[PDB]
């Protein structure tokens, strides 16, 4: 897929989950794959481990984009002022919830258009708990998403035809990820454990780019 | 819209951003779409790479009009020599920001006018980051070149309500290209990657011209 000019350039089509809970190593490994990535996924271990300061800091020490990785789900005022605190602390995205429903999307949504930044839509997960619920709501959560003009989702890491599916309710040019071919539907992919966890991350993450 | 006669009339109200940086490629894909187009936006990356004497070869090869997409946004002074070199090497327009204020959007304008060229005023840009500054400041920039007497405009490429409000400002009959319906508002069309990345350059062309 070519790159579209409305949504964000990820470099390489790789964005580093840095799920490590210590500050020190996270930082340490993030540096050294700093060559390979521009964007950076940050969840809440991390964050209440270390505080969120440390969402200033990678973007900083890095010069990366930061998605924060935080899976809203809350009421619509309560989801305003998760977003509105996140984006204070720097954040240039956040992963949202659909299945509270469209208000607390558009929450979301309003915060991110008053600050300049940007909500991802978590439309579906892959571990196995995933099929007794977030499985049949998915297709409804996309399309909820695209009804609303939400222009980045996360999808799927695991099947192929989940992704043409996904692609196809979203339409051609709205941003899509992936954690985990794929890139002939997906913008870019989500790698943590295959780099962070490697014996040599640089190594892994210049496999995975060079594969690209 | 119809067309007005004071303004450029551009072959099938399509206008291919030749973004490729390598002279051979540029001139071989423009080639295989060359009955389709008469105007060629060309930008930096191309001019700087092979030289600005490319804007006269295309012209040459081609018989097409050459709008050199350079975002001028320098000083009065500089911005008046950057535009003289340009015309100098053939360029039939340039695109000016106008963020940088008033005076360094006359600059331009006095160059083409003793030249007899012309000058679009880059209203909006469309990529994520344009929410920071260039959002807030794009009406403001539209009146400050329907003030000075700008004919051409380069709007966004994302949202209509946004091409109407532009159209609003600027009248209707100065001239208004738009990068990505839309030709209810713009008098062209600029296309890029959808056509010299395709597989068939050719088809792809073909296929939006008949949609117009």
């Amino acid at each position: 897929r070519s790159r579209r000019v409305d949504v964000m350039d990820v470099m390489n089509r790789l964005i580093l989950a840095m799920d490590l809970m210590n500050r020190d190593d996270a930082l340490r490994v993030t540096g050294e794959v700093r060559e390979y990535i521009d964007t950076v996924k940050i969840g809440y271990p991390l964050v209440l481990s270390e505080g969120m300061d440390i969402i200033a800091e990678f973007r900083k020490r890095f010069g990366c984009r930061i998605i924060a990785d935080f899976k809203v789900a809350d009421i619509p005022e309560t989801n305003e002022k998760i977003c509105r605190a996140t984006f204070k602390a720097g954040a240039d995205a956040i992963i949202v919830h659909g299945f509270p429903g469209a208000d607390s999307v558009r929450a979301c949504l309003n915060v991110a258009e008053e600050m300049g930044r940007e909500v991802f839509l978590l439309t579906e997960m892959s571990h196995p708990g995933a099929e007794m619920f977030i499985q049949g709501a998915a297709d409804e959560i996309a399309r909820m998403g695209v009804d609303l003009g939400v222009k980045n989702y996360v999808g799927p890491s695991t099947r192929p035809e989940r992704l043409s599916r996904l692609r196809e309710i979203i339409g051609q040019d709205s941003f899509l990820i992936s954690p985990g071919e794929t890139l002939r539907f997906a913008d870019a992919i989500i790698v943590g454990r295959s780099i962070y966890l490697a014996d040599n991350p640089a190594a892994a993450a210049a496999g995975i780019i060079e594969s690209i």
